[PDB]
């Protein structure tokens, strides 16, 4: 199953499904890419769902983009629900014009479907030559820190930028101690959960999956911090729906889920020397991997090169 | 020992302008220390007023820096800090960010070589007032084991967000990338206790439940804190072209050398975006919605983000702020260190 391979099936189910081929073909960029990484829980999994919240309109086939610029650095895409993968990735390329030409660019996604693992947005700008950072809302999901009640969701948050040759650094990270997505895969196969990952209805944190209420922040009040930072940024800033007010995948497959997304691009020249900011983002990375590893590792991987290692495998 | 505002923050600017700031400076450098007293964080308050002095004394810290902003494009600039106190050269920094986020609705501004700049909340503050978004971050002196690891890379590279509600509320959220900063070390050496295994590692990167056995701070959430801290780095100290990582200066290396440290301000203007008072409506209810939500048991209330030390700040000025009595008569003392 070459790469090719996928991005072809899925571009083929979802052009049937309702969307442009060549919105097709972005989500399928995006699922391929997302696999191959060990996040399998945004990738090729997801096709069947996206095809049919495109078949019943809940994902626009048909959406009316506008770039609305609003100063030199920033604009805010409407999006008109339109596949996230799609909005984000559309977005992505007008922020990397803009750091490209006047040094930074802060774009919102304004509503969108789901736009996945999120890390492909910001290896966009590194391949271009630029940091990238983005983030975005999610389904309500995570008790505050002390609380028993849902709030906001998983939002993601992603960094990337460029080493030297074709090498980047990609960060990315759910601000839930664990995603989602491997509380259902270990709800499928019965076992005993961590009790560090959820709560029950009551926010009493609980080994059984099948009484998880709701998700706990990473880091306690921290992730609790930085879910919410994430919030105000892709949500608050662009009038969006926010909090516990953000839609949720299951509550209407006819509805867009009229999500928000942010990017933040900088372009190394406006502040340094481009050259030795590759030069040294990739001394950054051999150093980390020499680094002398704890009793218990193998060895120090520098950020996401766990990642890394298994999209070229 | 609680004492007033005004009163602290005129024995530290004394003490400072003793040891050669100038007044401004050792003023602004005391508007920052006090505000991180007020609000709890006594790790980056008074404590630091002897350290500073010692190498404000010896020239380690500049008491005449030749500040240069330079403008690189419509929303992005560097400070060029001289060396100055840090609290100083950030500020200054924040300064510019808000004028240009104002004009031209972001702003990138780094702080290129400043000296230690305390709890940085305080400069995603002035944003805040101003009705902006603040965000800021900073290197810090190498103190951290990468995710695995068993030697220091990184420092405990904080981050800071500040974002106006209606009126004068703000919502400020403050954070070091590790476990748990390095006072909570200190203050464990102090007091002679036994630490949780979860903050710090031994020289052979064993986590140690004894606080002089610590070598280096395990991060925040193992990969998560790793990456934020390296990002923190890279925005702060690669993009500046300034040293990074484990090249960064440690606060004891040389005391009669400049720091060279870089911070990163970014900020955004609602008004650029949306409806700023539906913004702060908007922020207002996220602060009132959270403080509602069914406590866990074991918890007699939830906070929004922050709210602990807006707390601690609004008690402190009333009943006063908390340092100890041993800073208090250092500060009224002629003694500089
Ligand atoms: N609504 C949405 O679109 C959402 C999407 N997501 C996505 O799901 C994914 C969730 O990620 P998490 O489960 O939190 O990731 P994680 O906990 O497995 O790892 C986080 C980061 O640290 C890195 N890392 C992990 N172990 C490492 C090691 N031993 N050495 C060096 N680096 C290491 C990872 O590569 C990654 O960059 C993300 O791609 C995120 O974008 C998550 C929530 C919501
Ligand atoms: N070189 C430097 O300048 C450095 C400065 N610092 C500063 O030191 C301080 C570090 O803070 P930490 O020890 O990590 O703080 P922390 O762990 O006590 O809390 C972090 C954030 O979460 C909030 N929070 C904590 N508990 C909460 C609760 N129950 N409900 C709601 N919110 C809650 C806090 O108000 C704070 O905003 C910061 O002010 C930071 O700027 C830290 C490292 C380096």
């Amino acid at each position: 199953i070459s790469r090719e391979t996928l991005h072809q099936l899925i571009e083929n189910k979802l052009c049937q499904a309702g969307l442009k081929r060549e919105h097709a073909a972005t989500v399928a960029e995006v699922l391929v890419y997302a696999d191959a990484r060990g996040i399998h829980s945004h990738g090729a999994v997801r096709v069947e769902y996206y095809a049919e919240r495109i078949s019943k309109g809940g994902t626009n086939r048909e959406p009316e983009f506008r770039l609305e610029e609003t100063g030199p650095c920033s604009a805010i895409l409407h999006a008109d629900n339109a596949a996230g993968q799609v909005a984000a990735k559309m977005g992505m390329e007008h922020a990397i014009k803009t750091a490209q030409q006047n040094g930074v660019a802060v774009v919102g996604i304004s509503r969108m479907g789901h736009s996945g693992a999120i890390s492909y947005f910001v290896q966009q700008a590194a391949r271009a030559g630029f940091i990238g950072i983005s983030m975005c809302q999610s389904d309500p999901m995570v008790v505050p820190f002390g609380g028993a009640e849902i709030y906001y969701g998983t939002n993601p948050l992603a960094f990337a930028a460029p080493g030297e040759g074709d090498e980047i650094l990609t960060f990315d990270m759910a601000t839930t101690v664990q995603a989602w997505g491997k509380v259902l895969d270990a709800r499928s196969r019965n076992m005993s959960i961590p009790d560090t990952w959820a709560v029950d209805k009551n926010g009493v944190p609980t080994t059984d999956p099948f009484a998880v209420h709701a998700l706990l922040p990473a880091a306690g009040p921290k992730g609790y911090g930085l879910m919410m930072m994430i919030d105000v940024l892709s949500g608050v800033l662009l009038g969006l729906p926010f909090g516990r007010q953000v839609s949720s995948m299951y509550d209407d497959l006819h509805a867009g889920r009229n999500l928000g997304q942010l990017h933040i691009v900088i372009n190394p020249n406006f502040f340094s020397s481009s050259e030795l900011f590759r030069q040294h983002l990739s001394q950054t990375m051999r150093e980390l991997n020499a680094i002398t590893p704890a009793p218990g590792f193998n060895q120090v991987y520098y950020p996401g090169q766990d990642q890394d290692i298994k999209q070229r495998k």
